[PDB]
């Protein structure tokens, strides 16, 4: 497998011009030092939609540099156009990428004959281990189980993060595919009963502002201490569930500026959090110790 | 709690013109030596719906009175009539029944603050615990986390049977509830992610028909066999999803009378299978060797 | 047509122990008065969910009565039981009801298959039309157009209350049936595109509190003055969708009793409005000069 | 208004390795004559998301310029990214367009404050009439009534292309806003509804196939001609709907070909159809005397 426990869907720290490489490197020691498992760059968390096709690639390159090795990184390098989909993929690959976070198309969706088609053509551009990411909550396209296990057997996909938050989705296709389809979790209040499924880790967002404790979470699961692990769940679940009370990234991001982290705004459409939300925010922060 | 592990959601056999109480006793027997751990008699897989209030009776009373205390049985009382519910209520608890599977309203449904007002109503009325019964598919109605944090402090309300299907519900119902509310799955194919999250068992469809397998699922993951449990899920997922292929209990019935249990015909507005949906059926029961 | 216009889904008036018949009597003199085009009986909005057998009977029976064949009278006479649904239309046939209104089943629900089947068991056993109802939002199940197709050449199966909400459906209803089922809109706000696609009235809650301006939307737009029905439709919008702010027909009995019609109170489990809805309600009530 | 009646999305014609600008002529020049109302250029129907920027720029321009003022002439010029909806608007205004489509924010999303921040941003830079985009199938975000209506007053704010298939939601858009915001319609087999709540036209995935049709129907439906207009939609609905039983434009294009227009091929992640829905379309291309 790519990794194992806890991938971070890393945010992209922004200066009001450009990105915050100092920042990022800061976090990037950070998230080592706390045991993450995983560094996502530039996937959905990153804000990568925002990001010009330049900041992209240095953030990326950026993070494979600095890691240096350390841990696997992973890209996000789909878009909703193919073309497009394998030649960031090619690139990232050619700098040294451990693995490829590659998104469902969006907005233009495809048929499920089309998806086959989409991901079999970015595989086929390259020989690096691709992730699929099915979050039709966002794309308006679900990728099936059925569509999974047409695409299991490829040399490079060898991932699933699963953001449908169907958990009966999740069972079929772990009983489809097997060892050949690792499960990552997409929601970070799901872990717990997608690695009760098989799943072998989470490409998280609660990572940003808890990275042990979703780092031991999965490796107390994974280690057969199940009550434990499902006690960190429940105990984070209320401040997870803050995280995404407006579009992730909005909630974290300003959760780890309360935090005093100092990892600049938001890019628009994305903004600032409304009253109501804020203060629910906050309060689940200090309840859990953070702020 | 009322019980742990495998509850099954008895069918009803008929005859042509009321209940068969003897094939009612057969399985009944068989059950109890196939290691079920509870039985759930006049639910939505007994076709309650369809039965005149003295069948559903005599058949409560019947299932009663042949398990004669040997393992713990659950009546279907509820309906969406609060002084109905009240009624069968209070005459299930006078003959002895364990426990009170209580489905929130449907059809006419009502507001968050009615279902507190339902349920208290319910509750008031009997000292005998009761099963919240959350099925929004069929009801049209969800009863939130919020709301059973609301009714989970009140002396009866032991347990929520949450067939959602929606995970993320079910750890927010644990996180807030705990111990003051028992979680039951009343779906099969998320029996293995219902008891990761501290579920305590499963009111199963499934068990009609292989009540020592639902059985060891759960002793096994609730033991610590957590990687046994999920074989058992996975192996047993693809029949589990053809029981559901049309509306419970069509499948579970036409399937028991495949494997030769004759227990008689569905009542309209319930009916037989189409072609290809029986076919996947039977191709599901012959892998998993049930015929 | 069994009528065209509106149809009032009538609320059933109760004392605290039984029917108010003489406050019904007043409701029925008053649709009369002000153009109400039917009276549907013992609808959802009519409570009859929380109504004894009895009740039902005596209320159906006093509305065919007191109407005394001045405008149609419909009952619903629909269950989830087959069985009971055919003996209850019998029953209303037999004492001169105009019509019946049968839901699909809901909560046990069943296949497009088995709803065929109850369908036309209903209708064999009757020489009445009957209006199909569609409310995939309370009953958990849709009747396709397909599946009304195939029941539409039914001798009495006249028309459909289609309150799916979706208009895409209703189109597909009107070009696969024709004139062969007669669409009536279920949602007081829909009534204007309904009606452009070729439905004939509303089967109404709206029409409670303002009977008149609901005949008279149909009327006009039935007439060709589609403008003129358009303005009554938005103009009365906000004060339409205050009436489903909660379960119906919790606002519009809270209503009628604001507008000084003592009307009593909702059976459990419907209750009263919370405090803000209750604000939205009134404020709705006060602009449309009602309160 | 920008335009009245039938907008025709229109496909972009490619070759094997760019747009087919002869094609385009062809195709222009046949939508003048054909009587439809304005063009709308790079649309999801057109395939944007799978053309680079010089090939949007060009496509638009071509259009802008061929069509010489002849009909209005709108653009597809949002995406995801507020400062890239703001460059490309400027852009398409500087060379001439008469109205800008802008899409909401689609995967990476935002809140309904966000929303209101994007359309604001795009319009403070522009000084050309804006139709807001709404299809959450596929951007999994809906603007909702209330935002229009906080956007209605904005100088530049004149539209909505309505695609969320909710007729509930259209009719509080126009209860809410009224005269400042014109509705169009996104969706073919909802014409005639979206005009009876007092929509002006469609920007039609249908017109590309039958475009003197799409303008009658909206005409005679405009002019009071309702049942006229009526027939049209109801004798293409099944052919309308075929045009979508894959995602569009799959099978418009697909059909385009059928009829003999020679418009190429898709672009990945679009595909050709599957043998079943190939069938359906041709069986409705057929019955609609198109092939």
């Amino acid at each position: 497998s790519i990794f194992k426990g806890s991938g971070v869907a890393i945010i992209t720290p922004f200066t009001n011009t450009g990105v915050d490489f100092d920042k990022l490197s800061e976090l990037i020691e950070w998230h080592i030092k706390s045991k993450t498992d995983a560094i996502i760059v530039c996937g959905t968390t990153g804000e990568a939609t925002t990001m010009t096709e330049t900041e992209r690639k240095e953030t990326i390159k950026f993070v494979i540099d600095k890691v240096n090795k350390r841990i696997p990184v992973i890209a996000g390098t789909g878009s909703n156009n193919t073309a497009a989909s394998i030649a960031m993929s090619k690139w990232a690959e050619s700098i040294g990428v451990d693995g490829l976070l590659v998104i469902t198309p969006y907005y233009n969706k495809t048929t499920q004959k089309g998806l086959v088609k989409h991901f079999k053509a970015v595989s086929d551009a390259v020989s690096t281990p691709i992730i699929i990411y099915n979050v039709p909550g966002r794309t308006g396209l679900n990728i099936t189980p059925g569509t999974l296990k047409e695409l299991c057997e490829d040399k490079n996909i060898v991932a699933v993060k699963e953001a449908s938050g169907n958990i009966s989705q999740i069972a079929q296709i772990k009983a489809l595919c097997g060892d050949k389809l690792d499960i990552y979790s997409g929601n970070d209040d799901q872990i717990i009963p997608i690695l009760a499924l098989g799943g072998i880790g989470v490409i998280s967002v609660l990572a940003n502002v808890i990275p042990e404790d979703v780092h031991n979470m999965c490796e107390l699961y994974l280690n057969g201490k199940v009550n434990e692990a499902l006690k960190i769940q429940l105990d984070s679940l209320a401040l997870t569930n803050a995280l995404f009370i407006e579009t992730n990234p909005i909630p974290v991001k300003t959760a780890m500026n309360l935090m005093n982290m100092k990892v600049g705004d938001l890019r628009l459409p994305l903004c600032e959090m409304n009253e109501n939300n804020l203060e629910i925010l906050k309060k689940e922060l200090k309840a859990y110790n953070l702020m």
